[PDB]
Formats: structure tokens, sequence, C-alpha cells
């Protein structure tokens, strides 16, 4: 798809048989979901945002679909104000930024 | 261009006779600069997300200009720990994201 932002690029993601809005966002290096339930073990990690850095966990080699576009990666899960996939995932599904 | 993104979307701005590095956020509504000086009048506005809000003040038309591309748009100025191209600006040099 071609994607313009006259609006917010949110899009539906699919992630533990649940339908979600998240919000593509290419100044993320790392997506980044609401609370929620995932399986295995996670990790610890640490943020940068725009006011400072906070604590997420990190979940490693979950499924999640974006638009349709099926992804195996890591999510972080944390106080996000919007779900947002970040780079890791933007690449896995070939998308770039063209002007 | 088409702009890859397994790196932060970084490229040179022309902003106020200054040169700088910003990146290409589709997650941004707005454009966010480092403290620095632009004409005209201003308001204060709270910026917010991960970790944070931090105050700015709110210039609008300013021209900028992004990969020789002119546009003309708000740019928020304030204590962000990166400089950040938002939506406002992306549209007008015609950016999309791509997959
Ligand atoms: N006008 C304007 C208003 C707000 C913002 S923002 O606060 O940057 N923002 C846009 C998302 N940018 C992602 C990068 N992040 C930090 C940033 C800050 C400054 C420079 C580079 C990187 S982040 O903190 O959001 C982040 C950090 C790490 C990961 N993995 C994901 C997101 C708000 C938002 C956050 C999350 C959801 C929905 C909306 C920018 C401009
Ligand atoms: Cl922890
Ligand atoms: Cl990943």
């Amino acid at each position: 798809p071609q994607i313009t932002l006259w609006q917010r690029p949110l899009v539906t993601i699919k992630i533990g048989g649940q339908l979600k809005e998240a919000l593509l966002d290419t100044g993320a290096d790392d997506t980044v979901l609401e609370e929620m339930s995932l399986p295995g073990r996670w990790k610890p990690k640490m943020i940068g945002g725009i006011g400072g850095f906070i604590k997420v966990r990190q979940y490693d080699q979950i499924l999640i679909e974006i638009c349709g576009h099926k992804a195996i990666g890591t999510v972080l899960v944390g106080p996000t104000p919007v779900n947002i996939i970040g780079r890791n995932l933007l690449t896995q599904i070939g998308c770039t930024l063209n002007f």
C-alpha cells in the first residue's frame, strides 16, 4: 500500500488473535504496545522518549500481523499513548519512506 | 528519494539560515527542533508521549527546506532530544509510507 500522512498513519494489527489499532512510526526504533498479555519470557528494556527514558518489557519472536502482512519479531510492552509499530517491524514488511 | 528504514531516516534540513539534521517521523503530528531562534510570533504548547511532556514554542508559517524541497509550516522549538520532522511538513514534500 501507499499511505499518505495528512492523517495519522493508524492501521489494524493482529497480535494474540486480537485486532488493534497501531501507529506506523518511522521515528521509533522499536515496536511498543499498550499493556497486554504475551507468551514466554520477557527481558527489561529502557527506551528514550521525548520526555525521557522509561522501562518496558521486551518479548522476542512474537507473531504479529500489520495491515495483513505477517511478521515475527520483538515487541515491547509499556505505557505508550498509542500502539506504535517501529522500524524493527516496518523493515520486515518492506516499508520505506518515499518522495 | 526512497529512504530505507534499516537505519533512522535522517535528512539534512535548512531553516533560519541554519543547516540541521532531523528524523523523518511519521508518528509525529508536528515538527519539533532543539532550541533555536525563529522569526515572528509564537505560542506555548506542551507535547509528549513516552517518558513525559515537554514545553515548546509554536511558530507558524515557517519556511524550511528538506532534501531540496521547500515547504512552509508550523515548527515547534524546545528541549527535544532529537530534531524531528512531523507529518505537518512531510505532507508538503509529498512523503508517503510504502510497502
Ligand atoms: N509534534 C510532536 C509531538 C510529539 C512527538 S513524540 O513525543 O516524539 N511522539 C511521536 C513518536 N515519535 C517516536 C520516537 N520517540 C521519541 C523521540 C522524541 C524526539 C525525537 C526523536 C525520538 S517515542 O518516545 O515516541 C518512542 C521511543 C521508542 C520506541 N521504541 C517507540 C517510540 C508522540 C507519540 C509517542 C508514542 C506514540 C504516539 C505518539 C513528536 C513531535
Ligand atoms: Cl524490570
Ligand atoms: Cl525484531
